[PDB]
């Protein structure tokens, strides 16, 4: 094959991030713990997180390698806000991606732990497996990762999401500060981490995270969309704005990810293949 | 003061620590989720762990400063800990050290992802405020952090701990399992991560690790002895053992956790009169 295929480069890389994550969790006394956090690990999707820190990292000069630790950890993340979202105290869902959800299958206090477990697991495993890593940038990864998870980002988005319910005061800008939390503190990680480990510059940092808060951003949009073609209220994009600048927004945000690579050369071109999915 | 007493050197310790946690958490938006992880983290107790990451780091030739932001985030991991098992998902105490429960206070929601929060920060805070570290130390610390609170450690324990519920085969060696999981792994790296900042050997970490196991498991059998002396059923010592024997076993692991130390020689004797204490 001599051309760039999205489909074929992401299944590659799916597979390679789904034999690591397999790999990762060996079950071992409490045999439970490790069943619970492998029943959502391994659950499937589209594992875009690690394959954007993959991607990111070999934008910058870094390799597969250096950057499939890092990669997991994204994902084990995601997964652990995925295990606590779904809860009985939060959004209750019995079924996830056709799947029934970790409380379900396991009980609360198990899904609760192994929410805990694995984003424990994220920071031992960048560690562990990411010996030649220069020291300085994996701590920068670690800070980054804890503070992508936090209060300031991931957590602080989920209370501002919950904070958002039955209210009539919600705008564009509130609904976008929401989201640049909940799900865009995570993309950016995603990318930032994997281009950090490479050894990219503050300038290059930049680009990758103006990039990443607008295809967050688009893919929120994006689905209030396909929501309102196909519990209190909840403002949502084309609710607020209406259909047709909704859409024009969710243009906007994609063209705005693609010209900010557009310096790195073609070697930006698979990101801004991902940007142009979101929308095709 | 020319000569060591123990309450005095834990109140300057307690205070030290206190300041640098209240420090830790500025309140910033979404103001609820700071307001929820400040409730829980400054709500007072031994902060035992915090002052035995800082009094190893000095027993192995640091100081208070390299040491006192591992000291915070253990502290940090310690009352995500307390705030999830408190959830109605698990023990359902509407109180803790004569204040309400976290979920009580806040909710559920809250209270699980306040627990996220401080987990996420532990990590961060350790790399932020420690640039004077070496930083393959550094990293060990963020390894032994993630693995202490995970499926191997703390979560683990949780997990064991559930398991022994309304069971008839509970032994002294399962009982012992437990422990040195759910509070044993929090304890050891207390200490560990202290010398490791310091630079300790692997030989000087060895002895460090037997103390901390031993005053972990010491603290739970005199917890045992208490509650006998003063929801189905679970096997305590005292149960399993009989008292006599149950007292005899608290005695000798704290005998061999002061043992244990000697070799340091008398810098050890912070270490040494902290064990003492959990048997006067
Ligand atoms: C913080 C994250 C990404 C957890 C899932 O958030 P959502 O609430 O948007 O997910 P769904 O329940 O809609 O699947
Ligand atoms: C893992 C830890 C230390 C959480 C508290 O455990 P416990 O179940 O022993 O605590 P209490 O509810 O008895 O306070
Ligand atoms: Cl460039
Ligand atoms: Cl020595
Ligand atoms: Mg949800
Ligand atoms: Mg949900
Ligand atoms: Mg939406
Ligand atoms: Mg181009
Ligand atoms: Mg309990
Ligand atoms: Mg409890
Ligand atoms: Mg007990
Ligand atoms: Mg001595």
């Amino acid at each position: 094959r001599t051309d760039f295929d999205l489909a074929q480069y992401l299944q590659v890389k799916k597979g390679v991030v789904e034999a690591a994550l397999d790999s990762s969790l060996a079950i071992a006394r409490p045999e439970k713990i490790y069943e619970a956090m492998r029943y959502s690990l391994l659950a499937g999707g589209k594992r875009l997180r690690p394959i954007l820190c993959i991607t990111a990292c070999e934008l910058c000069g870094g390799d597969e390698a250096l950057a499939l630790p890092t990669a997991c950890a994204l994902e084990m993340i995601h997964t652990m806000s995925l295990i606590h979202d779904d809860l009985p105290s939060m959004d209750n869902d019995d079924f996830r991606r056709g799947k029934p959800t970790n409380h379900k299958v396991y009980g609360e206090d198990i899904a609760i732990l192994a929410g805990d477990g694995l984003l424990a697991y994220a920071f031992e495993y960048v560690v562990t497996h990411t010996p030649q890593a220069d020291p300085q940038a994996l701590l920068q990864v670690i800070a980054r990762l804890g503070r992508t998870v936090g209060a300031a980002g991931l957590v602080g988005g989920q209370v501002l999401d919950l904070e958002s319910e039955g209210r009539t005061d919600i705008t564009p800008e509130t609904l976008t500060f929401i989201h640049t939390h909940k799900t865009g503190a995570l993309l950016e990680a995603s990318v930032l981490t994997g281009a950090i480990l490479a050894g990219a510059t503050g300038e290059q940092q930049q680009r990758l995270a103006r990039y990443a808060q607008n295809i967050g951003l688009a893919f929120q949009v994006v689905d209030d969309i396909l929501d309102i073609t196909a519990k209190a209220q909840k403002a949502t994009y084309p609710s607020l704005l209406g259909l047709e600048a909704s859409r024009a927004q969710a243009q906007s945000l994609i063209d705005q990810a693609i010209v900010a690579l557009e310096p790195f050369g073609p070697s930006a071109e698979p990101l801004q293949a991902i940007a142009e999915y979101i929308v095709a």
